[PDB]
């Protein structure tokens, strides 16, 4: 049983979902005019607060409470190390609201002790292409249609309780408040990833990392030489030779994006994601902001040729703080982002974003396996890892759908 999640509208058991054939919202249909406007009641000892996000001081508290107390691996050896310019990035795009970033501080010294952000998003959401036809076969087509257009919904991430105030009750809080804010401003739907097992996922992907760096990987127990490799003389050396990649970029016709690019890259990248059942829909506002660099956070090259950007990819950087080793404070991680190929084959896009990111002292590049990345999986020696990255909706029935037609990246 879960006290809480038995409480919400969303999907209660997997038998429930696997049975789900039309995208739709679960719950009663309310108002503004329904939802209360004072903030949940907490503890006397505490108060809720609106983080300012152009402020250094509100994004370091954030930033020291997310470095000390967000995700951890399972065994404990690396946590999350969000920079600050990565959460002002994540938390400010475009038409943002203020107000969907939900902080619990301690009254007398206003310690932060727990955080959720909510992001806007503009989301296809509607019934999955298999189960349209499936609608069609049994004249249902206006049902399994009626979700169809893009929705303006809530993308919810970085939820955090410190360390000392786990297992008080303190998260459903937080998620209800922030439930609160986005229904006030006329929201009802969410979205959202966690690496758990929650009442109930509709798309599940396995993770998939790929060594820059094999030596630091091996040395901080990120990856182990595998039993193959003692039937060699000098088993590094092998591994080492094993992930090795070119100096410079292979495609000819590549450079960074630049913001002329915009109208292309959003066009060309719509084409792709079109084609998915679950995928955003980006402005050209949103496309500047989710893509154009940005020091040490996001990093996006540009296939141009003939004044034409043909192909697109994009990575953005999230280090891991390297829990147990002394040697080492850092893991500096690349994560697949967007991208689109049209010109030529995906595996050789993906080269030169190894190439790059390995250029760029990066020690590994991650990807859950959405999209079409399992297409260059094997080729560029992906390797899948032990997690599961799930994908969940807040007050929507939605069909269990294969990770492989999901086109939206959480950050
Ligand atoms: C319309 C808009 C709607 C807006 C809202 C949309 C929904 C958003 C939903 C959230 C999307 C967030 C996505 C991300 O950011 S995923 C990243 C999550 N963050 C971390 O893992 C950081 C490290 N961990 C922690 O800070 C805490 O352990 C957290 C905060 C995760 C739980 O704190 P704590 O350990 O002190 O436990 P509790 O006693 O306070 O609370 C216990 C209840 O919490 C349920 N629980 C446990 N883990 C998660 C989880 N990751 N998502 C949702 N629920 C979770 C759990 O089953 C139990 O419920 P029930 O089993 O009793 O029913
Ligand atoms: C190096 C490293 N550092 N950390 C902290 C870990 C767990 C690892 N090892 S890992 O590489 O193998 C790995 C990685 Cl990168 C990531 C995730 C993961 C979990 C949750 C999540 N959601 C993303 C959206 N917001 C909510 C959280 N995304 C990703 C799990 C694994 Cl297990």
């Amino acid at each position: 049983a879960h006290a809480f999640w038995s409480t919400q509208p969303v999907p209660q058991t997997e038998d429930e979902t696997e049975k789900i054939v039309f995208a739709g919202p679960m719950d009663e249909p309310k108002t503004v005019a329904d939802i209360p406007e004072e903030p949940y009641p907490i503890a006397s000892t505490f108060e809720w607060w609106t983080p300012n996000m152009e402020a250094a001081d509100d994004i370091h508290a954030i930033y020291e409470l997310l470095r000390d107390n967000y995700v951890e691996d399972d065994d404990s050896m690396f946590r999350f190390n969000y920079s600050e310019e990565f959460l002002q990035w994540a938390l400010c795009p475009p038409n943002y609201i203020p107000d969907w970033h939900v902080a619990v501080r301690r009254k007398a010294d206003k310690k932060l002790l727990a955080f959720i952000a909510g992001v806007p998003v503009t989301l296809r959401m509607g019934t999955p292409k298999y189960m349209k036809v499936k609608a069609q076969e049994k004249g249902e087509g206006e049902e399994a249609a009626k979700y169809d257009e893009p929705r303006h919904i809530c993308e919810i991430n970085f939820l955090c309780v410190h360390k000392q105030l786990r297992e008080k009750r303190l998260a459903p809080i937080l998620i209800k408040e922030a439930t609160r804010r986005v229904n006030r401003t006329n929201v009802w739907q969410a979205v959202y990833t966690a690496g758990v097992l929650l009442p109930t996922p509709y798309a599940s992907g396995q993770y998939f990392h790929r060594s820059l760096n094999p030596e630091k990987l091996v040395e901080i127990r990120f990856s182990g030489i595998p039993a193959q490799y003692q039937k060699f003389q000098n088993p590094m050396a092998m591994l080492k030779r094993n992930y090795q990649l070119p100096s410079a970029p292979k495609n000819s016709g590549l450079r960074e994006m630049k913001p002329s690019d915009v109208p292309q890259v959003r066009r060309i990248l719509m084409n792709y994601l079109d084609s998915f059942d679950v995928g955003p829909v980006f402005s050209d506002a949103e496309i500047s902001h989710y893509l154009l660099p940005r020091d040490g956070v996001v990093f996006t090259y540009v296939v141009e040729n003939d004044k034409k950007v043909t192909d697109f990819f994009s990575f953005y950087r999230i280090p891991s703080t390297v829990i147990g080793n002394s040697n080492y404070n850092l893991l500096n991680a690349a994560y697949v982002h967007y991208y689109a190929a049209t010109s030529i084959p995906l595996h050789q896009l993906i080269l030169d974003l190894l190439i790059v990111a390995h250029s760029r002292g990066f020690d590994v590049c991650n990807m859950v396996e959405i999209l079409d990345n399992r297409s260059f999986v094997e080729q560029l020696k992906f390797g899948a890892g032990d997690g599961h990255l799930r994908y969940y909706f807040y007050n929507w029935a939605y069909p269990k759908i294969k990770p492989s037609q999901v086109a939206l990246v959480m950050l």
